[PDB]
């Protein structure tokens, strides 16, 4: 069998990623799939690329924040929107440690990929197969949008990230649709669930008979340490970051994730 | 931390249920939640009840197949309707081992209950809070209907069974909605997923911080042995049971 960790929406959250990788290592994970949104608005730059480099990452797709980073260091962002001025500052922060060539590598990733496990075809994308941004696939998204994940082209299981919520539901034709949630910026609309902001990821396990396990995991990490790191590093918008990690609130005029 | 196994839609599948329970034991499960649809149209009768009796069952709700059994043994079914003829024959098979008193106990179970883990409230029902049958919460179900699980009364996480598919989705207000799928009659609309008819169930784990794990599991079981059991015990509609366990068509 093959045990796969889905890593999504790290968003530069160094301590959360380190904790998730420690959890996956102890589970004997065989490979990693990277669903995108790797850097920003969190602390990690070189550290995150270094940590990912040590992994057997066998599948990687492009997140909207990779496009944002690329346009951001090319000064191609719309200055008139408050969220884009926030983003510009996060891009400058990243550029301090990450080279333009490395950002080119981040940008040059496919939107959608496919992998085969026996009888099963798995589709993989950050959001929609042809569109890594937007609100189409949120918790209340239209069924016809979900169906885009698993038809034209077809697959039996689709995995996506982007919305920062864990998920297991279906295409109209019964195809599985799963989401690991977010390692670094987990999102909850429910106030009681929002009290627990541990990292989200998931494990897929395939064997000779098919998909044997879908484990939606939560991983504790030292939030105090991540926040102290953000101070020490002069991370822009410390209070926005604090809010995201401690109270789980995100903002249209800051992150504008969706 | 507390580790809870959710058991649903056993539908008399003795061998599947034994394999799931062995899996849960090996995982060190602390308690079991039983979501209903215990007997029929599978092999198991006394053995299923004995298996369940050994379990620390901390939550239990009424499935529609419990009502169907109760109605069946009350001589209310009309065999001129094919679905009722089928059901009546399954009830006859159950009655060979299971007493009316035991059926009473199966039938006397609440439709919806709630359980508390620190800050989190969990709602539990077979299908809808006040309706354990129907198609409201199928995979393409209306959001309005899903929201019924987590509002009036409220909960933060709702668990249900009945549709025989594993699920993790949300109420409009972000409340979790989960489904372990079916132990004895796993259901797939997708023809490729249907090539794997291992038992379905799930584990929830709660700790001091909240909900730490939702593990949607598949458990291998000896289908041949279950079908051989069906032959030896003279189970009605063998060909229908065969198709359900081998090909997954209903
Ligand atoms: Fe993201
Ligand atoms: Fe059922
Ligand atoms: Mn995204
Ligand atoms: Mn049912």
């Amino acid at each position: 069998m093959t045990k796969i960790a889905l890593l999504s929406d790290i968003h530069g959250n160094t301590t959360a990623l380190e904790a998730v990788l420690a959890d996956a290592r102890q589970l004997g994970v065989d490979e990693y799939w990277l669903l995108g949104d790797i850097l920003m608005p969190g602390t990690g730059r070189r550290r995150i690329l270094d940590l990912l480099d040590q992994l057997p990452i066998t599948a990687r797709v492009l997140g909207n924040w990779e496009d944002s980073l690329w346009h951001g260091v090319r000064k191609e962002l719309d200055s008139t929107r408050p969220s884009q001025r926030y983003l510009l500052r996060q891009c400058q922060y990243v550029l301090e440690e990450i080279s333009l060539e490395e950002i080119e590598v981040l940008h040059n990733q496919p939107l959608q990929i496919h992998r085969q496990f026996g009888d099963l075809t798995v589709g993989i994308s950050h959001h929609l197969p042809d569109k890594n941004w937007g609100r189409e696939l949120i918790h209340t998204g239209k069924q016809e949008e979900f169906d885009r994940l698993v038809t034209h082209p077809p697959c039996d299981i689709a995995v996506y990230g982007h919305i920062h919520q864990q998920l297991l539901r279906y295409g109209t034709g019964g195809q599985l649709i799963v989401n690991p949630g977010s390692i670094g910026q987990p999102f909850f609309l429910d106030a009681q669930l929002r009290k627990d902001l541990r990292a989200q990821y998931m494990i897929l396990e395939f064997d000779d008979k098919g998909l044997v396990d879908m484990d939606f995991r939560r991983v504790d990490y030292d939030v105090a340490a991540e926040l102290q790191l953000a101070k020490d590093l002069r991370l822009p918008y410390f209070e926005v970051y604090y809010e995201s990690l401690v109270n789980g609130i995100h903002h249209t005029h800051h992150q504008e994730f969706l």
